[PDB]
């Protein structure tokens, strides 16, 4: 509504792109990550309890809920902008809408990035992992499947959100340097 | 038709945002249920019977049925709503079809949930199942697939169930203390 | 044409409601059928065989064919309507025309419905199916894949064609006491 | 153009019933053809040669190409029509673009008619093929995936192909008793 | 833009048929030709240097690839036209386009068809292919998957590019009698 | 806005070739990448890490990332104008950003295509690759899938791209001779 350039070009602009590594590029990359897990075992179920322990959420379905957590607030915009329209033919109010939505995009964002850091240590995937979960016996070694090519989209990802958090931070110190 | 900004905003977003966590995410978790599930036997069917013992239906399916029922009431008011219109060209009616499909809305998601509870014990996927049920000697151990990623869209729908539900009891108390 | 408010609403969402069941839910259901129907044998082309004495075809492409079968009277109307329509400009017709398509649409449903019966006994699917057709020596065990989830969504369809049957006949009680 | 009721409506209402057939159902019965072709030998190559001796082209390719040579003659049409109106711009020749194409559609479809049968012999899919291609040794036993859903869905297309070549006799019939 | 009968009419709809047959049924017969490649060998890697050797390029690739080329002769033209359309509004060059867009379409035509025979010996596809390229012992026989299916669809290609290129040939000898 | 005939035309017939490209033939000839990469041995995770050694990324994923990132500086442009558009409703700024635009295009173009030649050496792939990473015993041979298919689809990315890098830079030496 009340958008600088940024807002709605470096922005928007930038969902997209997101969105477009998601679906047409990195979706496949994740295609086989428990097919071509491979564990060097004889215990029956080691596999899925080791996989299941090192990758509690895939990190395309990670990105997928951050992606719909951060343009839930702007749909939610567009249908109290619509109704507030229709009712009034039946600022103030949408300012503090605006800036609330500004403000949970970036919770939303921050919340997500450091669920990724706590969960998967850095952002680059190891070749190896050491599991030692019941039922396997001792230490069981297993080979993760394209642990280069994901992390070259982590990083892509990761840097993405990083300046979408900060294309959002800018605006919030826009609009209160002026209402305060 | 009288909806609040609740009916129409709040209800309207939670619908989208679960039917996109069915089809984007949910739906490629469940992807592989049966083919990755593990049994440590040589007994022929054995897999089979433990399988469909311990998910007698997917919960995608059954979320997937829960979104076409929650969804069945508002669809049949659009439909009444366009016959009448028709009809005289050819409140009061129309007040009691809003009453009720809030009230059956109310009755569908508080089924399924229950559903989801009684079928599945708690909300949490086990890593072990044990089986017993015939061809199955003695008590054969099996294995889930991805139980963590499972367990963690499970309490997103729910709770996500469970605010509809009260977003659609405050309609029912609003209407129920103007006209009673 | 001349339907009735059943006949226009009642009819055609319960039209939608089989047709989303059979393509988002039950079609994925019997998605491996055959490839996870495991016999207990040695015997080549016993499984072959056996599965196709069981299931001559399968449930999802019997519903298939009915929705087609039920839908095509419909679309026959819509099409003589639209050719009468046009004739004119280069009851009575209409209304035969009208009712042999709800009579024939009660008998698509009943033919289909008593098919059904006969193929498979009942409406539920067993776990274990016996099987002495060559090549198998003597009786062969085999195990249905999914004989629970399949057993749910046949009941869903059974029970609502069987209201379908009955929304079909009260339309043509009410069409067969006015004009006889 | 000048179609009569039986052109215009039972033959496209038919025409849309073959290609919903072959697109919703039958496709995915032979898609497994190959895959669950199961031969009783040892020798490498064998399956190889046996299924391609037997299914030299398989049933739904064939519907395809009929479907894709029964409409071309109408799509030449729509665009002689829509070629000679702009030719104006800037009975009698549409006469015999439309004597012709219904001409054709009947020489293609019992062309491919009678290609089923030479092919495969009769209507009916067998359970066990006979093969003694080389390499296999002697002759060498092998069996059909799901030959009696197979044999259900060729029945069907071949009764419909064998009405809509009466629907068009029928106009040719009524062309060439007025004209000649 | 001056197009005759047979340019507009009988040139898009072939070009319509080639992409018909090729996303239709074509593409699918294409589906197994290396998951289904059998070699009688026990050496690691035979199978992929062999059938690389064998079929350089896809069938369906090389259709692909030539439906492309030749469709961006009257691209460049229908970007062109709309390019001149509006730089005026700020024949003899029209004409120019029009011949050079015709003479790329042959010569691309025949440039694919001759790949296809060089490349391919002649247009049926062998049961068997012997190799020799390390690391296979000696010679091994290898065995391609639906020789005589593949077979079918290639005389069909290659029938109509041959028509295709009569078709632009005529117009080509019209346009070069009246000018020159 | 102020392109030339090869700015407008040459340039995004050449954008929609390389996507018809990637989409239609190239995707799936990239398949099967992993699934049929062979080695020669019988240790596990050597696969694993032999694969992701020498395919970091896959050729596809770095043509996609190559298109979004070409297009990216269009797109910005068209929203720069239509927020320039409606700022006025409520030349120089305009040259500005559709110079950059084209040096930014430049860039992306030729550091992708560095990164093509340090990553994989030439253009060739080839059949075999030999690797000593660990868990892999002394050096182990593997077998690449489709090595002739993939490099003939290389080749034709690469020209065109080197095309699009000349059609670009002459567009910058016309509006580097005027202005400057
Ligand atoms: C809008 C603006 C957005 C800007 C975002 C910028 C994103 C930059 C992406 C750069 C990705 C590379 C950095 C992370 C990868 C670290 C690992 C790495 O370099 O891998 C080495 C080879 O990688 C390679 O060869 C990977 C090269 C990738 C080239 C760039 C793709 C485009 C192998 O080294 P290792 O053995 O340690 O690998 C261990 C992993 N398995
Ligand atoms: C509109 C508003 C809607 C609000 C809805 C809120 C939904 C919140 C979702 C939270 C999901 C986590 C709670 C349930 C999971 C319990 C199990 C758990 O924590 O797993 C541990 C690791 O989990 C993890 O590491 C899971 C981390 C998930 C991160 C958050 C997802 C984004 C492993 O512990 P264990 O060994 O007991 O696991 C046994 C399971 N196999
Ligand atoms: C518009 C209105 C349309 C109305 C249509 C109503 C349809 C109602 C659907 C009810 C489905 C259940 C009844 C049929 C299933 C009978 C078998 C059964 O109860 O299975 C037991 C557990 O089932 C279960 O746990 C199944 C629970 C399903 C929950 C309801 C679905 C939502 C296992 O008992 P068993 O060992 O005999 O099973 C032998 C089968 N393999
Ligand atoms: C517009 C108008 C269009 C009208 C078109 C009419 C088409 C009618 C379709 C009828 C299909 C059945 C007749 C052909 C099948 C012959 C074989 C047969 O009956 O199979 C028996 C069981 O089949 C069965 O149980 C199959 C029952 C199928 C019921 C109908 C489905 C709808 C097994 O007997 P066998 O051992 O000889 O089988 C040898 C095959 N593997
Ligand atoms: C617009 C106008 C476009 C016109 C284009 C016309 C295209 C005509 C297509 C004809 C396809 C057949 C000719 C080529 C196939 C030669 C091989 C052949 O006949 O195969 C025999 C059985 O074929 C068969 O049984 C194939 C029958 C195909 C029926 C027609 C398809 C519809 C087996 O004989 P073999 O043992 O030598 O086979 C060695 C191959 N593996
Ligand atoms: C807009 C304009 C854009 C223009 C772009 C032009 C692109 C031209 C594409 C040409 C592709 C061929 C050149 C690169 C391939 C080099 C390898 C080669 O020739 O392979 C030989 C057979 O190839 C073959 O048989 C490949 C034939 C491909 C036919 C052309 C595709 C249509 C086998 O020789 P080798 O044993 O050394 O192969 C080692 C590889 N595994």
């Amino acid at each position: 509504k009340h958008s600088t350039s940024i807002g709605k070009i470096w922005l928007t602009v930038l969902f997209i792109f997101r969105i477009m590594i998601l679906v047409v590029a990195a979706k496949e990359v994740w295609g086989d990550e428990q097919a071509d897990f491979v564990c060097n075992t004889l215990q029956p179920g080691c596999k899925n309890v080791c996989y299941d322990h090192y990758f509690p959420i895939s990190h395309i379905r990670l990105w997928a809920l951050q992606l719909i957590f951060v343009s839930t607030p702007a749909l939610l915009v567009a249908m109290h902008v619509a109704y507030r329209r229709h009712e009034k033919k039946r600022e103030g109010s949408l300012w503090w809408t605006y800036t609330s939505s500004i403000f949970f995009r970036v919770i939303f964002e921050a919340a997500f990035m450091y669920v990724f850091y706590v969960m998967y240590d850095g952002f680059s995937m190891q070749r190896l992992v050491k599991c030692n979960a019941w039922p396997c016996p001792n230490t069981v070694d297993c080979f993760v499947s394209r642990p280069t090519e994901k992390t070259v989209f982590t990083v892509f990802m990761i840097a993405v959100s990083g300046i979408c958090i900060l294309l959002n931070v800018t605006e919030l110190c826009y609009l209160l340097i002026r209402y305060c």
